[PDB]
């Protein structure tokens, strides 16, 4: 799992306002020119963004296989759920998932994502407080190849002969699959199209590693 990951956001005070009204006081944690929000096992902490950027990424939050109609209902009370080919959520058949979308104040891609097999079944109403973990991040690179053979030599789950330089690539198993693709095509859900930003994450295994602001990942 994703312990922490750090992201940055050219509208900080917005999105402060935004995700402690969608997750509660409880979830959130202000700093002087950062926040966290706690995602069950997952925390994100948003950093402001330098001037004349605009950092934007794409994440799926894992929530319970039967809750997805709740989550999707919950979502739309933050913001009009975003479509695809006019559907206002998708069938994923590789991950075997529903998923639902919205932006936030920032253009984040936000995406519930309930696995219908790789996620528990909670016998329990739906809220703030069922959101799992983090399910999807973008690794947006100026280099696949790189990036995908650092990855494995971090000892993640990569089948190098596999990778595509000039798509995007699931790497993970189970409820966790970073997005490692390069920047160019547009996100599905979104007008936007998949651009580097700089960011980091630490995993449960100990394991960080970072993108930075030239698209290089970085194993730290
Ligand atoms: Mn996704």
């Amino acid at each position: 799992s994703i312990k922490q990951l750090t992201l940055y956001t050219a509208e900080l005070d917005r999105m402060l306002a935004f995700y402690t009204n969608m997750l509660g006081a409880q979830h959130v944690h202000e700093q002087a020119d950062a926040f966290t929000i706690q995602l069950g096992v997952s925390q994100i902490q948003f950093r402001a963004a330098a001037d004349g950027t605009k950092p934007f990424y794409h994440i799926a939050i894992n929530i319970a296989a039967n809750h997805f109609q709740e989550g999707k209902a919950w979502l739309s009370g933050f913001g009009e759920l975003l479509t695809e080919n006019d559907e206002d959520q998708a069938y994923f058949p590789f991950f075997n998932a529903y998923s639902c979308y919205v932006e936030d104040p920032s253009g984040n891609i936000i995406e519930l994502i309930s696995r219908q097999q790789a996620a528990p079944v909670l016998d329990k109403p739906f809220s703030a407080d069922q959101l799992l973990s983090i399910g999807e991040i973008n690794i947006t690179t100026s280099d696949v190849e790189q990036a995908a053979t650092r990855l494995k030599q971090a000892e993640l789950p990569v089948k190098l002969d596999q990778i595509e330089p000039a798509g995007l690539n699931f790497i993970g198993d189970q409820d966790l699959f970073l997005l490692l693709g390069p920047p160019g095509r547009r996100w599905l859900f979104s007008e936007r199209v998949a651009v580097i930003y700089p960011l980091q994450m630490e995993l449960d295994n100990g394991v960080s590693l970072a993108i930075t602001e030239t698209g290089e990942l970085v194993i730290l």
